[PDB]
DNA sequence: AACATGCAAGGCTAAGGTTAGCCTAACCTTAGCCTTGCATGTT
DNA sequence: TTAACATGCAAGGCTAAGGTTAGGCTAACCTTAGCCTTGCATG
């Protein structure tokens, strides 16, 4: 719904943490993706039994091989439009990142390598 | 989510249906969206409830105007999206509908009208 | 439903018609059964998907080992529900075997051998 | 069918409920029958539906005078078979209440008062 | 005396629904529960 | 004339508990409509 899809959100936000230093904990997760604070637990709960993530003893989200995976995959898509939409389709810049929080969650490995060369 | 947008593709699969000159009719759309006969009825439901939509007295589905209103978008959004993957993404033409039919459901508008001037 | 179970229902009633040497046909078990020609049909297809009959080129209907093994331990049962409600517990003879139709359903295997021993 | 029938057990659990001092809540039904959420709501929507119980407005389960009426008659019935499949029967002990869960849904009244006579 | 049509059962299938039951993925609110880091007035 | 001092307690991060919507499904049943293959009964 808002997010298009949930696990997709919760890798990328989750790699984003790492990204930049911080601590990956649930109660970031919730704040940054304007969620409920019993929601996300539930839903890495979900995750964690889908083998995507893991919750440490220090109570810290780590990704499983097949989690990063699918993480990074996301980012990539996630630039991959942010691009396209900035150059090739010229909308808003202020609008175009929003965009891509979407378009990220329904475009298709074919289109992505497509779109790669396609951009350069 | 298979359709990404439940309600999105119902109205689609009822316009689409009314172009070919076919009864819309419950059953048309189970076929299509490959869902229980329940399923769908549950559904239109829903759907007669925010008032998109009325199954009349021989049963077909009526599109109320706005229902109709969302349909026609969606159904711009396809085209616009289908065209966009195809002209500058180029990507193998039979993957296109499938892909576009997924896209339909995230497009903004501003990108709708971005995209009728790009492409040409 | 009405018939606590129906596959068991007609199981049984397939098998009553094989002793009575009458053609094992769904028009005949819709007769009996009181239902609807489509229902009966629709029913022991998924009865034949389930592996308990089949549809001959003449279009009886062929029990297989397990289904006549399900056939023979409801039938079984009814004997011996229709027996302790007559004997012991001393129910009105008429209303019997209507009773016994139901108990059929909900006997387990290890109160039947029980009551074989109790009841003669 | 995993209940026999759905109605009766839900009512039959409310008034177990209550005789034992718990408030009836709905999370109360799923724990007992082992049922989602989701389906507990739904059954006793489609019961307040048909008048068998309110849900008050602290979210508790009031019985109507018809539910309670048959509620009763469950219970009652339970008791019974409990009786003359350990009395009469000789049953596993063990195993007692469980075929009892069965057969409390498929006991006809007139059954039942030969029952309570033949039972000494 | 053998023919013919003349179809009507009888037995299904094709279509399109409906109810009752059940389920999961996601979200929410309202209540506590442990740690921690320390402000604060105290010896 | 301030180091030195528990320790008082609100954040912060969760779990507990009870729901809700949206979206799906299967088993069982029904009515209508149409199709096909014989068992006769009338010219
Ligand atoms: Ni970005
Ligand atoms: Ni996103
Ligand atoms: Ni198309
Ligand atoms: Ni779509
Ligand atoms: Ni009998
Ligand atoms: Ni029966
Ligand atoms: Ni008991
Ligand atoms: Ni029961």
């Amino acid at each position: 719904k808002d997010l298009v899809d949930t696990t997709e959100m919760y890798l990328r936000t989750i790699y984003e943490l790492e990204e930049e230093g911080v601590t990956p904990l649930r109660a970031r997760i919730a704040e940054r993706l304007e969620q409920s604070g019993p929601t996300v637990s539930q839903t890495v709960a979900r995750m964690e039994r889908d083998g995507l993530v893991v919750v440490a003893s220090d109570r810290s989200l780590q990704m499983t091989p097949t989690g990063r995976t699918l993480a990074t995959a996301v980012m990539r898509k996630h630039r991959l439009a942010e691009r396209l939409l900035t150059d090739i389709i010229g909308l808003d810049i202020n609008k175009v990142h929003d965009e891509a929080d979407r378009w990220e969650h329904v475009m298709s490995d074919e289109v992505e390598r497509r779109l790669v060369k396609v951009l350069k």
